[PDB]
């Protein structure tokens, strides 16, 4: 699909069998979601945003559907103001910027 | 043009007679740049992202040029870790997300 930016590019994603709303963010290297449960072991990661740094839990090879498109990748879980889908997953679904 | 997301979507912008590198961010409500001088009146604003909030100065009706495309809009100036071009300007240059 072609998404304009007059409104926030919020889309429905499916992870762990649950539906959630997330923001397609081209300015994000990684994908970070609000607190949730995920299987397996996690690794620590410190990420930086406009307001500073936060600690997150890193889960790899996690299946996640974005707007119906299937992806399997790294998902970070932590105190984020909103669920954000970063380039690591936007690339998996073939997303690009055009103007 | 079509910008891939394998790498950070960085572009050159012309603003206030200066050339700066900025990140095209579909997940950003506003456009925020590192400390710089801009003409006209302004008002304080607090913006939030990952890590918390930072205080910036809000300048409205500021001429800007991105990848050759001219536009005008609000530009926030403050201690941002990186220059971000938000939706308020991305819309003006006809930028869309496609997949
Ligand atoms: C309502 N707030 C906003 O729209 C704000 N948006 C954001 O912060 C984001 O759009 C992300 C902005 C892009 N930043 C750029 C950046 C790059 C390097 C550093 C940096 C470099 C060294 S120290 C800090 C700091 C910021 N990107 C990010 O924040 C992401 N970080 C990242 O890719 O880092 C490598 C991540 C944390 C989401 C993964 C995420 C977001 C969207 C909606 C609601 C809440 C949050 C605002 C435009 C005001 C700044």
């Amino acid at each position: 699909p072609q998404i304009t930016l007059w409104q926030r590019p919020l889309v429905t994603i499916k992870i762990g069998g649950q539906l959630k709303e997330a923001l397609l963010d081209t300015g994000a290297d990684d994908t970070v979601l609000e607190e949730m449960s995920l299987p397996g072991r996690w690794k620590p990661k410190m990420i930086g945003g406009i307001g500073g740094f936060i600690k997150v839990r890193q889960y790899d090879q996690i299946p996640i559907e974005i707007c119906g498109h299937k992806a399997i990748g790294t998902v970070l879980v932590g105190p984020t103001p909103t669920n954000v889908i970063g380039r690591n997953l936007l690339t998996q679904i073939g997303c690009t910027l055009n103007f």
